[PDB]
């Protein structure tokens, strides 16, 4: 699955991994996420993510 890099921090959601800590189960797709989610690092809104794609 895809992965997408905070552009604050560079923490990676891995969307394999999700985010079990913070209410997400492996293989949620981050278009999934609930809307206020966020970097479980730095806090950063879902809106400060990049797609690892070209
Ligand atoms: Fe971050």
């Amino acid at each position: 699955m895809a992965k997408w890099v905070c552009k604050i921090c560079g923490y990676i959601y891995d969307e394999d991994a999700g985010d079990p800590d913070n209410g997400i189960s492996p293989g949620t797709k981050f278009e999934e996420l609930p809307d206020d989610w966020v970097c479980p690092i730095c806090g950063a809104p879902k809106s400060e993510f990049e797609k690892l794609e070209d």
